[PDB]
């Protein structure tokens, strides 16, 4: 791909671990910018592994779903062939639940300058 990459910080940026394609836990790095999803999958897959910015969603063609009543969890559903379903949950780390509450309806309506941007 390169290094021609910006630093974006248009959306939001946190990490979620969770696990995707029923394949163990992941550390990935989720960076919402601009209308697609790119996560970076911080595999602790021994060494070599890893995925190093390659796992990606877009807004366009996927499908998703949302669980809440305290336990709040994006699940995207793969309408192309080839995609797994892999959801995402609060493991941010001490206490939360409040920051992964907005990335619910930050996923409802992507960019925050769409609506009123702040900071």
């Amino acid at each position: 791909m390169g290094d021609t990459g910006k630093l974006g910080r248009i959306i939001r940026h946190d990490a979620f671990q969770v696990w995707e394609g029923d394949e163990p836990p992941k550390l990935r790095y989720v960076f919402l910018f601009r209308n697609k999803i790119m996560f970076t999958e911080q595999d602790a897959s021994t060494s070599p592994p890893s995925y190093t910015h390659y796992s990606s969603i877009r807004l366009d063609k996927y499908n998703i779903r949302q669980h809440t009543t305290d336990e709040d969890t994006i699940v995207l559903q793969p309408q192309e062939p080839g995609l797994p379903s892999f959801r995402i949950k609060p493991k941010d780390f001490e206490t939360s639940e409040y920051v992964r509450k907005a990335w619910l309806r930050d996923i409802a309506e992507e960019q925050e300058k769409y609506a009123a941007e702040r900071d």
